[PDB]
């Protein structure tokens, strides 16, 4: 099962942004509420958007900050990268612990959608190769962020920014930095090629077996190399010591050395699945990292 | 590809979860109001699960001999009672963060939100959907009983389900907050049969409602049928018959496509008994039954 984090740390933050006929939703932390830049364009900008001279021409109160049912006043503002920084007068006495992380590729976080500032779903997502995520986010949703939580901490590590021609979804971290070779401005932009996320098909395969499914298993094995030789043939990603170390505890637990699961992998890939499913999916899912099986196994 | 399982925010929910204990038993409950819900197997005993006498059971019980804690701050119980399989303490605070909620008893078929919880304490949450069979697929670990599942309408948390059991076929029972079990199934720690699972047929229909939304519609067909003809032809292929509440529910999407629902049935029992050919529909070849007319229009249209 796909799960998420739970979200009610992170709903106590979302607020909404408006700049003129723009409204996406705003982070607030503390005194500062963290919004996508691209709020301050108008129609007549968003084709190359000289951000820093659309922003020293904007005032305080511009910016139209509300939480639920209250305004929070604009103090000042600055821009990190893709993101605007909105000093409001008032802080957030509901703000978690929290970090700004940026995440690898391969890792999996919870997006918390939110629309006009109020939180509407939650769902997990990865970070794919190619830097984009295969996210459900509609107009209006710019703002939205994407978290992990260890212990009371709260982990922001993606703000959502727009759509791809092809449905996918980018975006930044909480630093305003884009994830992959996209920026802010609307245009149609392609992403590299993107590649299926080796290590996770393997917790996901680990995690069949655990829940008693195991008709993919052969005799067989294979070395790391030559396993990654057709991993690259099928546009996987590249299997690395480190994540056959990571591995390890489910190799453990399941009695399945993480070269028998990649000789699984490889038969599943020249072979297809024929029909078959695995934990009801007929593809090889590849957004569940070890540490999300294990977390779910305990 | 284009729609996944979406839950709803869990923070509504998060702010009623407590911890239940009797003895060394302890499980999750809901705090709304001045009541605490929560699975009555936990005054039980391991000599007493394999037929427990419940009425027996509570009338040994006293207030003071149960544990009721929101984090590690004990809440005073000032009266207990049981209702069906569900026990209701009454306890001293009323809780502040109780939201605007109703109890709802929820349709097979129908999606919620799972808020997993452990020793009170939220570790997940994730989308359901109830089988036919009155059974679902969750991701429940000892300690989970009493998580409870929900939808949100508005500002509004509706509580359609409580978790109580494993089957041994892995899938899960539980109860409405009522404390009435969906299905067959009684809260005593024996071996019990689901009934075969079936296909959810409202949504699959809903399924091919956001296909066509999305433009693809190669499936659609020039005609038409009549629903008790479709449910017969349905249950040939393990499919759930419709009842008129399904008709009434996928209105809204029959409406923005101008596909009376019979003209999809027709469609669908053309796919049932032709199959795909080698065709994918939102790129699958196989039909998705976990999403609701409801859940298609909310990340279709938001
Ligand atoms: C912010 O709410 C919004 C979110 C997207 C709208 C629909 N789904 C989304 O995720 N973001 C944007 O509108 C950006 C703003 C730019 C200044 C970055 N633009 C955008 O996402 O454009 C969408 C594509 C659609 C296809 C296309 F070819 F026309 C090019 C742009
Ligand atoms: C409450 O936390 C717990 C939840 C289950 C533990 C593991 N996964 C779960 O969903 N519920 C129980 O332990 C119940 C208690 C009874 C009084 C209802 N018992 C139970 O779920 O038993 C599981 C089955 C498994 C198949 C079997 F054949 F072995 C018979 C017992």
């Amino acid at each position: 099962r796909k799960m998420a984090f739970p979200s009610g740390k992170v709903e106590g933050c979302m607020v909404q942004v408006t700049c003129g006929t723009t409204t996406l939703n705003g982070l607030w932390l503390d005194d500062v509420v963290y919004c996508p830049r691209h709020v301050i364009c108008t129609s007549e900008d968003m084709l190359n958007p000289n951000y820093e001279d659309l922003l020293i021409r904007k005032s305080n109160h511009n910016f139209l900050v509300q939480a639920g049912n209250v305004q929070l006043r604009v103090i000042g503002h600055s821009m990190q990268n893709c993101v605007l920084k909105l000093k409001v007068d008032t802080a957030n006495p509901k703000t978690p612990k929290y970090k700004f992380v940026r995440i690898q590729p391969g890792q999996t976080f919870s997006v918390l959608a939110c629309y006009n500032g109020s939180p509407s779903g939650v769902y997990q997502c990865a970070m794919r190769p190619n830097f984009t995520i295969k996210g459900s986010f509609l107009n209006g949703s710019c703002g939205s962020v994407g978290f992990n939580i260890d212990y009371d901490c709260v982990s922001f590590c993606y703000m959502h920014h727009m759509e791809l021609p092809t449905g996918v979804h980018a975006g930044t971290d909480l630093e305003g930095n884009f994830y992959g070779p996209f920026v802010d401005r609307q245009t149609a932009q392609a992403a590299g090629t993107d590649t299926t996320i080796t290590v996770n098909v393997l917790a996901w395969l680990y995690a069949a077996v655990i829940n008693g499914d195991r008709w993919f298993l052969n005799r067989f094995t294979t070395t790391l190399n030559d396993f990654n030789l057709v991993a690259m043939k099928y546009n996987y990603e590249p299997l690395t010591q480190d994540h056959v170390d990571i591995l390890g505890p489910l190799s453990a637990q399941t009695g399945i050395a993480v070269l028998d699961m990649c000789a699984s992998l490889k038969e599943l890939l020249q072979n297809g699945m024929n029909g078959r499913t695995i934990l009801g999916s007929a593809l090889l899912e590849d957004e569940f990292t070890p540490f999300d099986v294990v977390r779910q196994c305990s």
